């Protein structure tokens, strides 16, 4: 068991929740306690923040180099680790604290890869590098890169008193991923489809080990899209429309569940109940089923960020989050809430409001 999940991702590419200042250690701070009283004031316990936006380190690390959004430069250190502080500073409020691993992701849109300093272990291990699109990814069929990544979260289990550790969304960027070299080194031939599902899940189930081999009770979870499969491709899936995790990301989430690769998993239900393509209300009622008879914690993954603007379609999420997790609580199989993201709560009183009424 557990008391309610009640959760907000804080986001720092970008700089999108925090921090919104860059070289200033004691603005950073206060604007994170800031946000974490907001949060705390509305029903929030948990904090999910990304220490890791872009193979970075927003952290002390012998492996990762520290992250450009707290600086403007990456390999630049700050001056001070701010994860203590940010774990200490959600503990001290009662608050738990997930770490946020971006596992793959190496540059953002149109960004050099000759930019990237010295000790970049992309800069030292060209090999595990792959070009899709306007961007840059670790390669995830490479036993390497998933020891990298192991190693890499392992460090953060290892030196903070982190209560979880957390993979948002991406996995592979496309179909067309150049990946044919490692798929004929690793693949045995299979389908690459499922080759590619299962390195997936390989990363997730030694990443489970590790942190379990170092804290047993830390625990590990992941967000993936809100859409597994549509009920075209498979009976069993969803009565969608949507975008699919399962082939475009391969994000098979239905696997992770089956075979226990996670503790908790965080599907993104960012659409209004009645939306044609991707209605909240069935998606609620699937995911609820996946997880019977599991003991996987199923959190809902709430999209308030969509308040009306034209960019989403005029989707309106915060103006009925109220009815979304009054309609959550109709399944017992859903343990809580996941907010993406923090801003949303702290810049808008009626979020505030319709969060304080559901959590009071």
């Amino acid at each position: 068991n557990d008391k309610e999940m009640r959760a907000a991702w804080i986001s720092t590419v970008y700089n999108l929740d925090w921090p919104k200042t860059k070289n200033n250690e004691a603005k950073q701070k206060k604007e994170y306690t800031d946000l974490l009283d907001k949060l705390k004031s509305v029903g929030i316990n948990t904090a999910v923040v990304q220490v890791r936006p872009k193979s970075d380190a927003l952290y002390k690390s012998n492996i990762n180099p520290w992250s450009e959004y707290l600086t403007g430069t990456q390999g630049k250190d700050p001056g001070y680790d701010p994860l203590p502080f940010l774990i200490e500073e959600a503990h001290k409020r009662g608050m738990e604290f997930h770490a946020w691993f971006n596992p793959y992701r190496i540059t953002m849109a149109d960004e050099s890869i000759d930019k990237l300093p010295a000790n970049h272990p992309a800069k030292k291990n060209p090999s595990w590098v792959v070009k899709h699109g306007n961007k840059y990814y670790y390669d995830p069929g490479l036993p390497e890169v998933r020891k990298y990544i192991v190693d890499s979260i392992a460090e953060v289990v290892q030196n903070y008193d982190i209560d979880g550790v957390h993979f948002d969304d991406y996995f592979y960027p496309g179909v067309s991923f150049n990946d044919t070299a490692t798929y004929q080194k690793y693949g045995k031939g299979q389908n690459k489809d499922n080759w590619r599902r299962e390195n997936v899940n390989t990363l997730l189930r030694d990443v489970k080990a590790s942190i379990k081999s170092i804290k047993p009770n830390v625990v590990f979870g992941v967000s993936p899209a809100g859409i597994w499969r549509n009920k075209s491709s498979d009976p069993t899936g969803s009565d969608t429309s949507g975008n699919e995790s399962y082939v475009g990301t391969y994000a098979d989430t239905r696997a992770w569940i089956k075979q226990g690769l996670i503790d908790y998993v965080v599907p993104q239900l960012y659409w209004p109940i009645g939306l044609k393509a991707a209605d909240y209300s069935k998606l609620v009622a699937w995911w609820a089923n996946e997880v019977k008879g599991t003991n996987v914690d199923l959190y809902i993954g709430q999209g308030i960020y969509k308040q009306g603007q034209s960019s989403y379609g005029g989707q309106n999420i915060a103006k009925e989050i109220v009815q979304q997790v009054t309609l959550n609580r109709k399944y017992s199989e859903i343990k809580g809430s996941m907010y993406f993201s923090a801003k949303d709560i702290a810049n808008s009183t009626s979020i505030q409001k319709d969060l304080k009424s559901l959590y009071s």
